[PDB]
């Protein structure tokens, strides 16, 4: 008797009940000195006893993967308690459309299923890793889905019971149909820039959610932030301890709040490998410091814990789904979702330091209830959850802002019309006239943001900050913004958002068009 898995109402199931992935990204064979990727294969049992068993007691549930698990390597998962989201190395870079790629495709996958299908521990099968948008230009897009029905089908047969899906990233890969896919996923990385400088983190994924269909589960397979001593840019690179730790928890909640039911937190450990040498920590080398641990020097097998992973820690011990922050509700019930960990035995929520809401916990996991509360007008609260344990000790505080009512309310409105509309072929250079309809009682502050991202790679392209401090007087306020588009510009998000103010509660109000150059998307680009 083995675990069955269902995904409906957009959550996945274990055996019936609700579960919520408390993941982690890892990589066996990648401590200092290793390369993953280029070392001859082996299994290293005895630091994934050890990796695991830390990984438990982090707090974790699931572990993520990007290349595929030997059958003993395997074991120990199962044996260890935890679930796993297993990669498949399909290499980002091969195309799709040669005959013998496809055919070492098939043989291999074929070739794990045909143990990994006795190891009910696996969750989900990830096909691909953050597919880039010139290749899928260069090989064709029918190649890329044929590929992945391909190998989705295979997975169907091979693993009957297992969700497959994708590692896509959100920040190149918004235009791509995810539908053929038993789960929507996405690699989330907020560097407050391009769309997410627009829309927002929360907002900019929830809007990608929301072009999907709402029709399947979502979960994060990554999202988190380097500590190089330097190198990157902004925000990718160069953070403090301090900032990472917090970030990871901003990210958290805020994917959460775009509607996520399963977590990829990027990376248990660094690895010096993915800077260019296995044998240098390299200093401004970002993609060397993006572990919760951190390696002391070449010697060091084990390591130690960054802040980061005490907070994720604690923080994840008890998870609000519900309701969600930034979100505005027309209505006196609030839908009230948490999961919990075995430790938090009651759970408050405070509204001006009186209580509200006061349930016991019996049974870990999901839970769901109402909260009523009594807004008057228009009326931002930030409602504040208390997490207690045995001893009745609270062990995490956390806060939702909401705006609530208890009938409708206008909200202004941002809207966007961009040159071309359709088709990218029909002129060189670009347009994006905003549009911002203002309201009373909502401030509008600072500055509008304009982002036309023509998807080149990791270049995230235009972006303005325009003033509106002369036009504030105005109901409608109005901006025209030119872009020279790139001749090799295959695919571009073009949006535009600006924060607003409510009391205590603030938000981005933002739009966004998504517009391809010719029919290249045809079967790859997102319908409907
Ligand atoms: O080392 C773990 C895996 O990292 C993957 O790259 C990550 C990207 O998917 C993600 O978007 O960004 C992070 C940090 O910016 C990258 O580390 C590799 O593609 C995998 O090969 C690798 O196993």
């Amino acid at each position: 008797s083995k675990t069955k898995i269902e995904l409906k109402d957009n959550w996945y199931h274990l055996d019936g009940e609700k579960y919520f992935i408390k993941a982690i990204g890892y990589e066996i064979g990648a401590r200092p000195g290793q390369a993953p990727y280029e070392d001859e294969r082996k299994d290293e049992l005895e630091l994934m006893k050890f990796d695991l068993e830390n990984i438990k007691e982090g707090g974790y549930n699931t572990i993520r993967t990007w290349s595929q698990y030997s059958e003993n390597q395997l074991k120990l998962v199962q044996e260890s308690g935890l679930k796993l989201i297993m990669g498949i190395d399909i290499k980002p870079e091969e195309d799709y459309g040669d005959p013998e790629f496809v055919k070492d495709s098939e043989i291999e996958l074929k070739r794990v299923l045909n143990y990994a299908k006795k190891y009910d521990c696996i969750i989900t099968y990830l096909v691909i890793n953050e597919p880039q948008t010139d290749h899928i230009h260069s090989v064709t897009g029918k190649a890329f889905v044929d590929l992945m029905n391909t190998l989705i089908n295979i997975i169907h047969k091979g693993h009957p019971g297992i969700p497959v899906t994708l590692s896509a990233n959100a920040m190149i890969s918004d235009y791509m149909d995810e539908s053929i896919f038993d789960v929507y996923a996405y690699n989330c990385y907020d560097h407050n820039e391009g769309q997410t400088a627009t829309m927002g983190f929360k907002d900019y994924i929830k809007g990608l959610n929301e072009l999907n269909g709402l029709d399947k589960p979502f979960i994060t397979t990554e999202f988190g932030y380097s500590v190089s001593p330097e190198g990157g840019n902004g925000q990718y690179g160069s953070n403090t301890l301090k900032q990472q730790s917090d970030g990871l928890i901003s990210n958290y909640r805020d994917l959460i709040d775009a509607g996520a039911v399963g977590m990829c937190p990027f990376y248990y450990a660094d690895g010096w490998w993915k800077g260019g040498e296995k044998s240098d920590h390299s200093l401004n080398q970002p993609e060397e410091w993006f572990g919760f641990w951190g390696y002391s020097d070449l010697n060091d097998k084990y390591g130690t814990p960054r802040p980061v992973w005490f907070a994720m820690r604690d923080y994840m011990k008890g998870l609000i789904i519900s309701p969600k922050n930034k979100s505005i509700h027309t209505n006196t019930k609030i839908p009230l979702e948490l999961y919990n960990d075995k430790d938090v035995k009651k759970v408050v929520v405070k509204f001006r330091d009186k209580v509200i809401y006061s349930k016991n916990i019996t049974s870990e996991g999901y839970m769901a209830d109402e909260l009523t509360i009594d807004p008057v007008g228009i009326e931002d609260m930030e409602l504040a959850f208390e997490f207690y344990d045995s001893d009745n000790k609270i062990i995490k505080n956390e806060s939702i802002n909401i705006l609530a009512s208890k009938t409708a309310f206008e909200l202004p409105e941002l809207t966007i019309e961009v040159t071309p509309e359709k088709d990218l072929n029909e002129g060189k250079i670009a347009s994006i006239k905003t549009k911002i309809e203002t309201s009373e009682n909502f401030t509008l502050l600072d500055d509008l943001k304009i982002s036309y991202n023509t998807h080149l790679g990791w270049a995230i392209g235009s972006q303005a900050s325009v003033s509106i401090s002369d036009q504030l007087d105005k109901k409608i306020i109005t901006s025209e913004n030119f872009f020279n588009i790139p001749d090799n510009c295959w695919v571009v998000n073009a949006s535009a958002g600006i924060s607003v103010r409510y009391g205590k509660f603030t938000f981005k109000i933002h739009d966004q068009k998504i517009i391809y150059r010719g029919d290249w998307a045809k079967e790859v680009g997102r319908k409907l």
